[PDB]
């Protein structure tokens, strides 16, 4: 419990910043001062395709429906209106009792540089998994992606932030999820990239590994492994369950495996720019593989990957440094979650949680100050 304001004392780039802020303009109007401050909008721009419009003149909310996030449908993607579609559906309904503020005369109307990205606005469209790739072969909605993306572009200078890619199969274990090692998934994000690009707005692929989030029975499957930090702690009694019914028990990644998956984060990476990518997130938040390992509960390790906090945010480290060296620290940015406690992470329960994290932000800050700035810090927030 706590704040993450403790990484604006040690970073001093470009933070994004998600959690409930659509419902408090009031909020947004007052973290706007601050000049590198931009703000994510995850529901609301799932329930809203022109949201940058409501919010710069402050027009009523569409509702979101939580039942079709993850449904295999274009209802609930595709079929939210525009405001001025919703008054012609006679909707004029939308969410209740909020009282919306114009924040157009605020800082997060003010252009700003992210990366090789000339923002018009500081509303981020922030990673939003959607469940509709296509199994066999995790590959992007071929009836729908497109339009849905599209869709949330349509204003000018918009910075969207793709739903989580896998960056290999022994990365993944969802089988609606996409993925972005393939040439199959690689035609379609191309298409997905060039419609973002149509519509004047930029596009970041988020590169996610699951680790102990995997569906143990979808990996033996697949004839891959249950992977984590540590072999002796386990995600909840489910995955446990699961992953001894598939006979696929939770297994300690060895430096070697690391060494795997940082090139195939490499990879992945290199496979976004190619495909038309203005840069890459790496997924480092809510109880995935990296957080795995940056959090004590997960990481009982003790070779040079766990047991003290540099040793715990080393993969974390490794990752960003390998993908700054592939394709620039212009095109690379860190999300993190520090309070988060989705996954069975620790949140502020674990005292040492501000420390694990603020080594984290100050070794980003170091590589930023010898002229490696990473483009953006994305912080998931408590709210
Ligand atoms: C349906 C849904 C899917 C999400 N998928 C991702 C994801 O793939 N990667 C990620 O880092 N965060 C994901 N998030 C967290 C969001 O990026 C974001 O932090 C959150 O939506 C912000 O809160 P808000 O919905 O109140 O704006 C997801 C959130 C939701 C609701």
């Amino acid at each position: 419990g706590g704040s993450n304001d403790f990484v604006y004392s040690i970073w001093k780039g470009p933070v994004i910043r998600a959690g409930n802020f659509a419902l408090h303009p009031e909020v947004v109007r007052e973290e706007v001062k601050d000049k590198r401050t931009l703000i994510g909008y995850g529901r609301f721009f799932i329930s809203n395709p022109d949201l940058v419009d409501r919010l710069e003149k402050g027009l009523p909310l569409n509702k979101y429906d939580r039942d079709t996030f993850y449904q295999m449908s274009a209802h609930g993607y595709i079929d939210y209106p525009t405001y001025e579609e919703a008054l012609k559906l006679g909707w004029g309904s939308f969410v209740k009792d909020f009282k919306p503020q114009a924040l157009g005369d605020t800082n997060l109307f003010k252009p700003i540089k992210i990366g090789n990205n000339e923002l018009l606005h500081r509303a981020v469209i922030p990673p939003l998994t959607r469940m509709r790739a296509l199994h066999p072969g995790n590959i992007p909605n071929r009836d729908w992606a497109v339009e849905y993306y599209t869709q949330r572009a349509q204003r000018p200078g918009t910075m969207i932030i793709t739903e989580g890619a896998f960056i290999s199969p022994q990365a993944g274990g969802y089988d609606n999820a996409p993925g972005v090692w393939s040439e199959e998934q690689m035609v379609e994000w191309t298409k997905i990239f060039n419609a973002i690009h149509e519509k004047k707005s930029f596009v970041w692929v988020q590169l996610w590994v699951l680790g102990w989030a995997a569906f143990p029975d979808n990996l033996a499957r697949d004839g891959l492994r249950y992977d984590s930090a540590s072999d002796n702690v386990f995600m909840d009694a489910e995955q446990e369950a699961k992953a001894k019914k598939a006979n696929n028990p939770q297994h300690s990644l060895t430096k070697d495996e690391i060494k795997q998956y940082i090139k195939e984060y490499v990879q992945a990476a290199k496979n976004s720019i190619a495909a038309g990518a203005d840069g890459v997130e790496i997924h480092s938040a809510n109880g995935y593989l990296l957080n795995q390992f940056l959090d004590p509960h997960s990481n009982t390790r003790t070779d040079e990957y766990g047991g003290s906090i540099e040793n715990r945010a080393r993969f974390t480290l490794e990752v960003v440094d390998a993908l700054v060296e592939a394709i620039g620290h212009e095109k690379v940015g860190l999300r993190l979650s520090p309070y988060g406690v989705f996954n069975s992470m620790s949140g502020g329960a674990e005292t040492g949680i501000v420390a694990q994290y603020a080594y984290v932000a100050g070794e980003l800050e170091k590589r930023a100050k010898a002229g490696k700035r990473l483009a953006f810090v994305h912080l998931v927030e408590p709210r």
